[PDB]
């Protein structure tokens, strides 16, 4: 429970009339939460991105035309998370799509580099109640495809990846 202020998650460009059809998510963008377990007891393909919620399926299922691909760069980038809940966070990873993978289809986990490029596991660090840091995206991955951040909380279980859709380049 938070969202992403830059980069615009699709939870919170939902909410900025940016993305549509999220129903919940366009006038509460923080109520995005999640389960801790990804692959192995992750979500369905498909609703990975959605945690295996129906109100975040808009949030995993794009086509290439449907959301704002907000023209960013590789290289140094600022995170700046915006939170509602005082408690711990044990991780912050962010992960991305292939740069040739299938932008149309939902988000199978074969369609991902699985491999983080940006994990910060700091496992006790109890927030400012926003969390600014930055983190360099990789150079290879320009053009259209997703790129989804994910918050691990320390005190419960729960962890969710909240994608933003973007046009990159190098």
């Amino acid at each position: 429970h938070g969202y992403v202020e830059s980069p615009a998650s699709r939870a919170y460009q939902c909410k900025l009339q940016l993305n549509t059809q999220c129903g919940s998510v366009q006038y509460e963008p923080q109520s995005v939460e999640g389960l801790k377990g990804f692959p192995q007891a992750g979500p369905a393909d498909g609703h990975i991105a959605s945690a295996d919620k129906s109100t975040f399926f808009e949030l995993d299922q794009q086509t290439p035309t449907r959301w704002n691909k907000l023209n960013l760069k590789t290289g140094p980038n600022s995170f700046t998370w915006k939170l509602t809940a005082r408690h711990s966070t044990t991780s912050w990873r962010y992960f991305i799509t292939k740069p040739n993978w299938d932008a149309s289809q939902p988000l199978t986990r074969a369609s991902f580099d699985l491999t983080p490029f940006c994990q910060f596991n700091d496992g006790g660090a109890i927030p400012a109640a926003q969390v600014t840091h930055q983190c360099n995206i990789p150079a290879d991955r320009s053009g259209s495809h997703v790129i989804l951040a994910v918050w691990d909380i320390a005190d419960t279980a729960n962890a969710f990846y909240q994608a933003i859709d973007v046009n990159l380049s190098k």
